[PDB]
Formats: C-alpha cells, structure tokens, sequence
C-alpha cells in the first residue's frame, strides 16, 4: 500500500510537511528534532493537519506505550525506530496487538524476518544514521536482497536449516521464496543525501527512499526535495538524474 | 497418537509377536544394532506380516530415499534415525512430502520445533544410545519439558526473541504456548531398562517410551516386556512396579 | 558428454568390465603403499573386453602417466584423489590433452578450478572406501546450493563471489549463463544400495561412480543390475524397493 | 590517457584545465572529515568546454548511478575512486555495462586482475592519497610489476594456482602472459610530487602519471606542470630532469 | 654427469655391470647410524665399470670425503640420507680436487650449497617412499624460484637473496645464464618409467634411482626402461610401451 517507488521526507512542522506533499512525498515522518524519545503530540498533531498523505512518526524501540499513544493520536503509520534511545535491549514491540500498521528497520534478512513476525507491516533497511554516507544503506540492501535471492532459489528442503543460521522464522522464509520477495516493502534509508543515491537504492532493489532533514538545510528544499522525488521514480532516466544532480 | 505406550525393537516375526503379546503399541523393525543404513525390506516385511500392531522402521537422517521405500513398503511410522549413519550432516527429510507419518529425535526444544517444521508428527526425546543409561534420556528429558514451561508461560511479546535463541520457528512456539504442550506425541529413549526406568520417563513427562533389543537377550522376554509395558501404564503404582521389578 | 543418468563402475578385468557392461554401466573405470596408474596391460583387457567408454586414473599431477594413458587409447582420463598425488599443488594442465579428464571437487570452487585447467567431467565427492554416502551428500549439497546461488545472484556480485570461493569468475559467469555446471558432474564416494545412487539423482547428481563393493557381492551382475536401474528410475521407489530385497 | 608517457592532472576549474592543457597534459581530471561524492555536474562541464584533451572524472567505488550520471554528461572517462567515500565495501561497478571507460585502483596483480575482470579500461597503481610522500606508488608499482613479471616467465601449467593465490581471475592471468604485460594502461599515482618522482614512477615500469592539486599551489603552476610533463615523457634524461628541478 | 642420464645405486660388481649395461650415465656406490660404506665396497665397483663412480658421505664429514677423494671416486655425495655428522656447516667442497653433488629443496639451499663449491645438484625431498610428491615438490620450487630470479628486475636481487638465504652473486650468476651454473639432477620416488620422465618434463636435467631396481625380476629391463624414458621423456608411445613389462 506504501507506494512503491516513492520516497518518505522527515519534517519538524506544517510549513516543511506542505513542501514534502507538493514535491511529491509519498508520506512524511514527523518529528521534533541525550535521551531521543517519541516527539511532542502537539508537533505530530501539526503535521497530521498540514498534508493529506500519510504520516508516519517514531516510537523507541519496545516502548509499546509511545506506540499505544500515537495509535490514539491517529498517525498512519508507527515507526519502531533504532535512531531513537531504544527503550528495551531485548524485545521489540509486539506490532500485531495494534490497529496502525508500523515500520521498522533490519540490517540483514534475520532481523528482517524477526520484526515480520513481531507484526511488522514495512521495512527500512538501513545502516548508521546521520553521516550522510551512503554506504550504510548499500551494505545491508546488498545484504538483504542477496540473502532473498538465496531463499528464492534454493532447495526447499534446505530452508529449515537456513532459518536455523540466519535467526529467522521458516514460515517467514517460506513465504519469501513463495512469493519471490519479501511479503512487505522494503524502503532503503541511511545516508541518501544526493539524487544519484537514491536512484542507486532503486537499482539495489528497494522500493523506495526515506531522506532526513539534509533537504531542509539546503539553500532551496523544494527544488533539492523535488529532484529526490524524481530520482526515485525515474531512476533509470540517467539524463534526468544528471539534469537534476546540477542545480545542488 | 498412541500415549502411555511402550514402542519395542524386534529383529524378526517371533520377537514382534512376543512383543505385540506383552503389549507394545508398535514395534521397531531392525537388522542388527561400520555403516548402518536401513533394514532389509524382507526383514521389515517379516515383521509387517507377524503382527497386527503397527511396525516402524529406520531411516538415516536426510536419507530421503530410503524414507520413499519404506512408504513404498506400506511401513505404518518412518523413524529417521540418529542411531543409524547419517547421509546427510546438514539436511533432515522434508517429512511434509511424505503420506507415512515420522517420528524424529531430539535433545532439546530447539531440535524439537525444527523437526516439527520440517513434517515430523512425532518426537522421540533421546540422548547417547545403548548404553543401558537413563541419564541420557532423562537430561533431555527434562530439558525439553522445562523449555516448554518456560514458553507456556512467558509474556507473548518475548517469543520471537526466545524463538531466535533457541534456533526454533517462532510459531512452532506460538502454538506450543497455546496447546500448553508439543503439538505432537513425544515419547522417551536412550537407556530404558528396569520397569522404574520406564515409569521415571512418564514420570517427567514423556508421552511414553521406546525400548531397544536388550529385553529379547534376558532369560524371560515376554515377562520383561510385560513389566515394562505395565510400568510405563501404571507409572504411579508403585507397588506394582515394585513386584514387576523382582524378576529381572 | 556422458549418459547423464549413468553409472560408472570400477573394474579390475575383462570378467568384471563384460558383466558392469551387462548390467548398463555407461562406462567402466579399470584399477589394479603408493597408489600410481595401473599397468596399461590391465587397462587394455578391459579396453578390449568392452565396447562402452573405458576410464582409467592417473596421480594429480602426474602428466606423463596421462599421456600414457592417452597413447594407450583410453577414453577418459580420472585425474584422481584416490591415487597418491604427484602433486600437492599443480594439476595437469587438461587442455593440452586430446582425451577428455574426469576430476574430483568437494565445493564450486575446485569444481571451477578443474574446469579452467580443462577437465571435460567432474566427480563431487568425499573420502573414499568408507561406504559411507554422507561423504557424497555433503558435497553434492555443497556445490549444487552454491551453483543455485550463482545462478540466481545480481550479476554485479560475481566477481567478488569467485574471490571468495577462489573460482575464476569466467566460469561462474558461464554457470550463471547455462543455469548450471557446463560439464556433467557425477557423485562418487560411499554410493553402496540402490536407495543412496537414486539419492545421489535426487540430490542434483548426473550420475553415479560405483566401486568394486559390487563384486565382492553374492550375485555382482544382479547388485550391478540394481544401482544402474535405480540410477534411471530415481523417482520410482516401488522399483527401487523391489531392487533392494535381494 | 590513451597516450602512454602522459601526464594526468587534477583541474577544479576552466582556468586549471587551460594551463594543464597548455603544459602538455594527455587528459585533465575534473574535481570539485566529510563524505567526498561525485562533483556538482556543473563543474565537470565547466572543465569539458574549457579544453580539447579528455576529461575524467570520478565516482565513489560502487556508485553504479553516480556512473551513469557522468556517461550522460559526455565525460570521456569514469574514474571509480578510493579517495572518494565507497559506497559499496564489497562490489565495484559492473563497467563492462558502460559504454564510457572506466579507470580503476590497485595495490597489487589480484585487485587488478579483479577490476579488469569487472571491465576496467585503465589502471591507477596507487597506495595512500594526499601525502607527497612516492613510497606509495614506489611499493604497489613494484608489487605489481613485480608479479607481472613472474606470470609472464612462469610455468603455464602453474597458472591457476597462482590465480587462486592472488585472487585473480586466470584468463586475466592467461593474457597477461600472453602479451607480456597488462592488457591496459597502467598508470601510476600517490604522492607523485617532483619532476624526479614522475620520471622515477616511470623507470620502474609506469605507463604514465597522475598528479593532484599541489600543482596549482605553487608559485608557477604553469611552469610546474610542464616540468612534470617534460619529466614523465623523458624520463631517461637526467640533465635535462636536474635542469628542470631548479625552478 | 651428462643431461639427459640415469644415475643408479649399486651395492656390488654385478649390479654396477647392469646399470652400465642398461645405459646409466654414472652409478653411485652404496654398502641406526649411515656413514661412508666400506672402501672395499666402492673399490669392487669402480673396478667393475668404466662408467664414472661415485659415493656418498655424512653432511659435514670433511674426512671422510677426503678418504674417497684418496679413493679415486668421481663423484662425492654430501647426502641427507646418512646420518649427518654436521647439523650447521656442510663441508667446504672448494679445497677438494673431485667435485661434489648436493642435495637441495629449494634456490636457497641450491645457492648455498653452490658457493660451498658444489659441483652439481640433486633436487630431492625424502627418501625410501616410491613417492614421487617429495621430487615434484621440490624440483617445481627450485625451477619456478629460478624462473622468477631469470626474470626480475636487477636491482631487486640483493632484497631477493636475502629472503631466499641465497648468496647474491650465485643468484646474479643465475640472472646471466637463465639456469642454475650447475647440472640438477631430480631424485626421491622416481620408481616408474613415466615417473622419470616426469622429472624430465619439470625441467630436471636427469634423475637418480635406487635400489628398488635390483628387487624387480628383471633388474635390466627395468633399468633399461628408465633409461629410455628418461632420455626420451616426450615419446609417450614408447614410455608407454616401456611401462607394460613393469
Ligand atoms: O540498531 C537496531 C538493531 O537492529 C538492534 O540491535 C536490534 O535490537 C537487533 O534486532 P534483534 O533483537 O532481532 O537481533
Ligand atoms: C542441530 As539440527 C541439524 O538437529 O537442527
Ligand atoms: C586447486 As585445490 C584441490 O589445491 O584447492
Ligand atoms: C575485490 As577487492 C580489491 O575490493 O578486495
Ligand atoms: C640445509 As642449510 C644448513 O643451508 O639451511
């Protein structure tokens, strides 16, 4: 339902979250941005009423009452996030019991599988946050999508075990060579600073982009916004991509 | 499904009669205890013809065309074997694909849910064999049973973290919390040789208990049988098994 | 290429070659402390004795003794592990050969490596001797999920793939091409009952080697008989069944 | 780069491209912590109608896209470099896909072998960046000759082996035996400094040199460059190499 | 000794008239600890051919070269299959009149015992075995160490030599005439006609053989056949016919 081939915009406030919609965005992430924790409703509340695309924001890690409390504050969608302070080491929130559909992040198919069964409804691949370095994203979509291709063509007597070694459920795996993908959409996120990152996580095999609040520190965000939005949807119209790269 | 049980290995017609007479619910078709791979189909048919009970037979592990014969044989249990050679180290049989149902090992709760994912309709809960050694029975034993309490009564939200520790499909244990017990019939082995032997397994828990070829070099097989076939019935009756134990 | 399907069998004589060739072998491997080529007498009785393809193994290494081989006429040559190595580090160099090489591998990359020296057939296979199949399963899984995940992995990966398992990536580009090995690939190694050379088919073998096991049976033209219909009628369990009471 | 005995030098402009061009330059290389990426497209083309000779340029190593945006640019040769921040620590770019060519890094025989099997159509023999120190390009361009030279006199029978060795592809192996040397351009770089340094990189078996922005630093850029350049092409003569390091 | 040759262990008149009969270049005297055999014993032999003899003595044991030097032996061998009576110092063959053979492992040890004066060269592993792996081994080191010093650049010599333990001058000498100064001979193993032939192809200038000769049924023949191959080690044909009596 997530749209496939889009891109997903961090935004503070309305004005931002109003420039995200226009340029395309297929959601926004609202946000506030020591301990990191799950933003003021009141800055959610806000963005909810700016955009009639979907909001996402987000909650730390198990913190099953931050999402309870976003669920009631109407958001479209929970992300469990590894960027904020986690609030449980051990154990992630238990995504089925809720009504709003979550997104969490995965660094190989394991976790992946793991936070599938927890609930998880989307995925966002992603490496360390903040650097504006791409290579996080490229490592674990790499990693991730080879490991799928793996499931999908292998023995199926064989999966069992491959379940046992990568930590992941077999019902989950045998669901993925089934389909020949993942059951949910996949986002690539960590780093995508320039249109030709972007465009790269497509070619890797995502099914589309979250961006940070780079866009915003740019001296033109809807221009820098749009041309991501771009990138991501044609990103194998290399002339475009270059035309787009030129103004940044 | 066939509790409270004693399941009993016969060489030939005349040992799987006295066997069925003792009372066994099911009989172990073998050759012998180098390479040891399954038996002879003329010496499983023997034991197929001399008994109405049902007769089970031995496959090495992975050995998915030695499980194909049996079934072709109309064989009533395939039991892929630890105790025979294995032919594959990695790979147990997808028992999915098969009409016959399986029995398979374990030693813990782990193997337990990984044989169930692969088709196994029941477990056969076994340490090191021929020893005439309980205590490789009652470990496993006991910490298969111990596993399961632990994950009946845990909170929901941490059986997919217990799942990834274990190295078990996480709705294996999800059923396994909602039954309160194996989904499945698991009985005892490794070393059961007095009748207290028999009833300390049911004592912990086991579903019932196979017995090797030992009963059939004593003096008096059928009455050794029988002891331990009303052993493993009447676990709580402690006098009688006290008066089943003074013959042999 | 070989009758995919086939079995090979070790033979030490006209005797043994006429009856392996009576069974439906599709070809025969003759054999005769340090373990060299046999005496070419031996291997022309049994070149003489038989009209399918006759084999015959040389030392790893051991160029000369193949082109012994390859004067005497032989049809394929085993470059072999069973035999005591020549060389611990070089194999011959098979496409200098006008015969065809069978050698051994225990992962793709070997396999791939044999390939690129020019072997025209490979044996994936464990120890020897042991009449224990795992020694074949173990490597059959091996390079048949390791072809599956090159037959299937993003085109860009291969070269850091064939790093990685020492394979010279011209080869795993072909394998990616083909959708498989470009040279047939027997199991060897352990191969005793019916039920573990039809096994060996199931697992994504081409055929079977089958040892001198057979002869030292009661009935070697029956046992014979036995592993080579199993071998064809893999998927027929009944069959397989029947072949395996006597 | 076409051009064995050539010189290579970074430009972050129309004015730099000018001068390396006028020194004798065989192709300019266009540029413009924190994460180095691809250059803005418009400083790339400022430098391509700026001069005649080639442009290089670039791209993380991995960066497929950023690749392709420069072939769309019309540069004439794609650099897939280690100074800039990888973007993938596994898989270079598949450049047999492009139509531009595509130089690439090495320390050794395997990772050249290895880049040419991914399609490379240039060489750059480099160690450490940013340095002015040669013992860099001095230790790889020994290594890899070194190797070359062994693979051309060794034993043919021994060859895939010594791939399995080196982690190189044998075919690769194969035809560098087959003619004597690498079957591209190698050139070398890292630290390359002094007219003495480029003639060096050159007596030790380069086919060329690349030389960064320390050029453009010093009081004469112009005459330095083409001291460089003179150095690199006549490099077995001293008299003329002592002459030109006097300025 | 000549290239191409055969060298063949005697213990006695009898066989040292054979080997000389079946065409061995040269032959090599031989009678817990191994020393220098009983001059008696050499002096049988040398009185029996007219083909060079010689002997092998203990490493070290610079006496009892000197004795077979007084002797009137052709060749002396510092051998490793006797006991050695130096573990750190080899004799210093240069203050001798009659040249010596050496055994070596790789260009190193060639080198050394080069400038320790030695005449000529035998490339060897371990003894006694039949396995021809410990000759292969070695002959492939030493000639794919001499191939790289043929062709490296001048200047890398003296880092060269001191990773190799090699003196420079004999690596510099080496460089000169794209081969080592002296004659090398592979040994160890070499059992089957195929097998010195073997060595030939590897670029050995020619082989010793043991005693194992003299324990096959007809000494001669088979002397005679190793012979053969060895001076016609690229006429398969014929090597393959030389290897049936066997
Ligand atoms: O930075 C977020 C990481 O994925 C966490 O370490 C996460 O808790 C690990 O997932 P799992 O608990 O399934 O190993
Ligand atoms: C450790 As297992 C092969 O029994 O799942
Ligand atoms: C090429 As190999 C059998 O030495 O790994
Ligand atoms: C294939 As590489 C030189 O990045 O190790
Ligand atoms: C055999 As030595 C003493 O030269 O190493």
């Amino acid at each position: 339902e997530m749209q496939k081939g889009g891109v997903i915009m961090d935004v503070v406030n309305a004005e931002q979250a109003k420039i995200a919609e226009a340029a395309g965005a297929v959601a926004v992430m609202a946000l506030e941005r020591g301990v990191a924790r799950m933003a003021d409703p009141t800055v959610i509340e806000e963005v909810m009423n700016a955009v009639s695309i979907p909001v996402m924001a987000k909650v730390r890690i198990g913190h099953y009452v931050e999402a309870r409390v976003l669920e009631a504050l109407g958001v479209d969608y929970i992300d469990e996030s590894e960027v904020l302070t986690p609030a449980d080491e051990e154990f992630h929130i238990d995504k089925r019991q809720f009504t709003v559909p979550f997104v969490c992040g995965c660094r190989d198919l394991g976790e992946a599988a793991r936070r599938i069964a927890e609930g998880a409804s989307m995925l966002r691949t992603k490496g360390e946050p903040g650097t504006g370095n791409i290579v996080e994203a490229v490592r674990h979509m790499r990693k991730v999508n080879a490991q799928i291709r793996k499931v999908v063509n292998m023995s199926e007597d064989e999966l069992v075990a491959e379940a046992k070694q990568l930590g992941a459920p077999v019902e989950v795996l045998r669901e993925i060579k089934r389909l020949g993908r993942l059951p949910v959409v996949n986002f690539a996120a960590g780093g995508v600073t320039t249109p030709a990152d972007a465009a790269l996580m497509m070619h890797l095999g995502a099914d589309g982009v979250f961006v940070g609040s780079g866009i915003f520190k740019s001296e033109n965000p809807e221009k820098y916004a749009r041309a991501i939005v771009e990138a991501t949807t044609h990103y194998e119209d290399y002339e475009l991509i270059a035309h787009l790269s030129k103004g940044l």
